[PDB]
């Protein structure tokens, strides 16, 4: 009977919490966690992550949603059970710890082989078919998730697209409950086979910092040459097959997932003939060291860093060259960062740096501009 | 006075005529030429090239344009001269002829000083800001043209956008010029200073041989794999970010312009740290190698290539592995084409290839699809 469900969660982090909010409108939901404080605050309905739409959602709409630690309890009679556990993958040891991924098939084999696992946590190109090959069972589909932590359930609301890494009718009538509970309607849905759906967020991810790392190289020569960048990226994404996003020039991608990502679809290309996979991990370093020489040739004696991800890396360069570096960041609260001061006042912090560098301007630096490296554009 | 202008064309190929019949339609345009020929077919109504709108349009509306081969009739009395004659890149020797573009404005110079030229022939980044300083004229604008041969007035009808590049009102009235006769409204209007108007094309055909040599790597990937490599390029490019278009693998990027503006933008970075760049230059290289590779790995005894331009790549490979390649091409007339067999019987071509190489299907290819390699995914 799919008209309803029990659909239990095992991991309440952003991905978990908004998957379970937005089928708890339609369906069962119970979520699964190890820590007591975090299972009881939903019982509450508080929500243990910051995200203004998950937590309006608990705590005024009818949602047929709880919480347990108890692995019986959240397993028993689940038609379906989203995996959205912790996962890491280190690029520079080239390893995927998808160990709490492992724990749940294990426990839900055990408690519920009748139930239909969705993968949402990251797990590495080839997981799904590996492990249900290795465990001897199919009860295992792999699901991307495309969502912003900070707007999880807004993003599931109005998702870009729905992608299912199983071809069967189990596997279309997750992907309806997902389009049940979203405010968006006729959401493009695709359903492929399992090592495919695993590679497309690589895919997409490395695209963007491909993006974001041409549009950086169109940057270093503009400066270079003594050109108007923006005059330049404007006229080329006036072409609709290019189009005005996406085209900011910065200090270099950064952020939660691109560096990795394209590290770890690089490394996945171990064996297949490539020059733009490689380059898009080689172009960032490079923009890197293009920024940082650009800075050091104002000969500044301090460097003011405006905000705390690519301007770690001019920071380093930076004072490998022997020069001090300063930091403005009212979220830290500790005096140093990286053998770094974190100076608490800002008129302090803009007179005592020689240039101040900042991946996007702000107001707040609208007094010193003159002293101000920023490559942004846009805003 | 702007309300009614002389506009003179010197050069009458697509971007020329295209221009000056856009522009005939609202002022006076007087198109040059050094072929009689050619002049005396202009003016009893009649295109010299093939462009459907073009004839049409020349034969059945009111245009107020004549053709010559008498520079001072031409030139005379001018407001504008568009210069669109031939120019020509070379990328072994980085040599950018642009003689035909130098003799016109020694000509305008002479005859006309205070005409405005607009350059829409394609040009050397840095060519108009080094030209004006070298004769000591002011009066030279860049403006590039974004045509397709075959399309072309239909492209100044509904462009994607207009450029000029200079800052001035001179050259916002040429813009209007070419709004005035187009079709599409409210069309997206640029100005720029010169050098920046110069790099846009190149900039953004290379953002185009990008994606296609991306997408690329994405599909060797996946036959290196055993993946459905539509299945992971219709996940991707669901995200807005990134879209559905200009994502179609291939043996590589090929066309007219592709290959040798990548090369010439590489060459403009002679002097400027990249890894993108030349990675996209690379790329095709290596693609090409991956596509011959397989094609050679069903060791076949006769490859049979249909349609003839990255494939021309695919086929020196093999050959240079000392397999015969057989080529079917109903266009053209020769029995041999670079020292390979040009077959004009289609059952023929089928029954003595082992492979059929093409770089897209075509219904033709149907009754032999067993034996057919191609990449296309999208038509
Ligand atoms: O136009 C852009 C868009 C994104 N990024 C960088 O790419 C990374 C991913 O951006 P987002 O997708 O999280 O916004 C971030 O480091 C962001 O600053 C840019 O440099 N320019
Ligand atoms: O999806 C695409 C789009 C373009 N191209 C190739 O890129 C070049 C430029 O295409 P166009 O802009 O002339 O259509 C041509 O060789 C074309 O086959 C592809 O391989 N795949």
């Amino acid at each position: 009977g799919s008209e309803f469900m029990k659909i239990t969660i095992s991991g309440t982090g952003y991905v978990g919490l908004s998957n379970g909010v937005l089928i708890a409108q339609n369906h069962e939901v119970v979520a699964l966690d190890i820590v007591q404080a975090k299972v009881d605050m939903l019982n509450q309905k508080i929500s243990p992550i910051v995200d203004k739409e998950i937590q309006e959602y608990l705590a005024e709409k009818p949602l047929n949603f709880r919480a347990t630690t108890d692995k019986h309890d959240a397993y028993r009679n689940a038609d379906y059970v989203i995996i959205a556990t912790p996962t890491d993958y280190d690029p520079k040891t080239n390893y995927f710890n998808t160990s709490t991924v492992e724990a749940v098939i294990r426990d839900v084999t055990e408690i519920n082989p009748n139930a239909v696992m969705i993968i949402k946590s990251t797990i590495p190109v080839g997981f799904t078919r590996d492990i249900k090959e290795r465990l001897g069972i199919d009860n295992v589909i792999f699901s991307p998730e495309f969502l912003r932590e900070g707007r999880a359930l807004y993003d599931n609301l109005h998702p870009s697209r729905i992608v299912i890494g199983e071809r069967s009718a189990r596997a279309e009538r997750f992907a309806d409950l997902l389009k049940e509970g979203a405010i968006k309607q006729d959401i493009p849905t695709l359903f492929t086979d399992s090592t495919e759906a695993e590679a497309i967020k690589l895919f997409a991810n490395t695209y963007l910092a491909l993006r974001v790392a041409y549009f950086n190289e169109l940057d270093s020569y503009a400066e270079s040459q003594g050109l108007n960048s923006k005059q330049i990226i404007e006229g080329v994404c006036l072409d609709p097959r290019i189009g005005n996003h996406y085209n900011n020039p910065s200090f270099g991608y950064g952020g939660y997932c691109l560096p990795k990502d394209t590290k770890q679809l690089l490394a996945n290309y171990e064996s297949v003939p490539n020059n733009i996979i490689a380059a898009i991990v080689d172009a960032n370093r490079t923009r890197k060291d293009f920024i940082a020489d650009s800075i050091l040739a104002r000969k500044p004696k301090v460097v003011g860093v405006y905000r705390l991800s690519s301007i770690q890396g001019i920071m380093k360069r930076i004072k490998a060259k022997g020069i001090p570096v300063i930091i403005y960041e009212p979220v830290m609260q500790e005096d140093e960062f990286f053998n770094s001061r974190v100076v608490r006042d800002l008129n302090a912090f803009k007179q005592e740096a020689d240039v101040i560098i900042s991946n996007r301007m702000a107001e707040e630096l609208a007094d010193v501009a003159d002293k101000v490296y920023t490559r942004d554009l846009f805003g």
